[PDB]
């Protein structure tokens, strides 16, 4: 998944190019528009998580374009590119809700950082037996105690928890854990289940079982 | 509170301390300054600032450390950081926690001032007055008369608010004059007569008279 879908609205083509190349290189899915009409069309087609728009635009300024978008039910937060001479006059429009701005001449570092903050502001614990996971941060706990897991062990633990009680064959685990990218020996699944038992299945009762010839299952006996 | 806000500027670069305080003072901020963390903690206790501006890059102890210590002493004012662009992705959590914000170097004064006003507003955590068919908002200064907006000058507003808050009390020209012009003005009391007259012409119109003259004594806002 991309980190977010961003729509860039600016009538200056070289700034559209710069912003989208940067954002794409940072892992964002970027869509573009050179005016208000193109902006409303792209926002309906691509449903963005954030909008970057230049306040200075031909015909209709960046506030007007944003009003129209918001009237169509597009509620994504916005980042304005704005001139410094107009700051005390425009401050109310520039920072309402969860919107923010950068002033010209701007840096890409700043654009990216202010974008991540508005995305975080706009966003509004799996348990099994004595195991707990946070899907957001990837922290794992075992009887209250922090456990350090690699990205693959985490994915593997989550897959077992979400499917607690289901017998999961090596091929099903292999497809899921490496997202169909990997098609080599299933005994990699055997290694990972082994690492994962060594880190989280260390209590009185065995939680992670092998049904020999068939698969693995997580069940509190 | 005379000034728009008390601001403490913490930076080890003297020409930037100078620039910032001159601009801020010219915008009507009361400004205090420090060149290091020890002077920062001392000035914050003496002057109880509403906001702190601090450079992240400082000798010995960086700007986060100085802020941690101010905050442990109970100084909870929001902070604006002056920060380099190279360190944004690494420092973003410290730079925007709570109601803090930042500007990147090289910065404009417009931007510093704007971001400061926003943090000050965010840190200040509605207010209405009524009498008969008159209504006031102390926040925006809007006035209404039988539902109808009425446009008052700042003085007319202060005057109408004074009457409403003291409805029923006979207020003499000297008391009115002292309050309306904050003791700054001590000239002829017939200025009070003029303003009462302007005020009566805007909010005291026809039917029952709400604003009365007790001749030789003063004015009172009361139902007839």
């Amino acid at each position: 998944t991309p980190e977010a879908r961003v729509l860039v609205v600016d009538d200056e083509a070289n700034i559209v190019e710069l912003l989208s190349v940067s954002l794409k290189f940072q892992g964002f899915e970027v869509y573009t528009a050179t005016n208000g009409a193109q902006a409303l069309d792209r926002a309906r087609e691509t449903r963005p998580d954030a909008v970057i728009l230049d306040v200075m635009m031909p015909g209709m300024d960046g506030f007007g374009v944003l009003r129209r978008l918001r009237a169509d039910g597009i509620d994504a937060p916005a980042l304005f590119l704005t001139a410094r001479d107009s700051l005390q006059d425009k401050i109310a429009g520039l920072t309402l809700g969860g919107d923010d701005y950068v002033t010209k001449p701007f840096s890409l570092e700043e654009v990216v950082a202010r974008l991540r903050v508005i995305l975080r502001r706009a966003g509004k614990r799996l348990t099994f037996a004595d195991i707990e996971l946070d899907e957001e941060t990837h922290e794992v706990w075992k009887a209250g105690q922090p456990v350090s897991l690699s990205p693959t062990e985490f994915t593997l633990l989550r897959y077992f928890v979400i499917n607690a009680g289901t017998v999961l064959s090596k091929p099903k685990i292999l497809d899921h854990v490496w997202r169909y990218d990997f098609g080599g020996d299933v005994n990699v699944v055997e290694s990972y289940v082994s690492y994962l038992r060594r880190k989280i299945d260390t209590g009185e009762k065995r939680l992670l079982h092998t049904l020999r010839g068939v698969g693995y299952v997580l069940r509190e006996p």
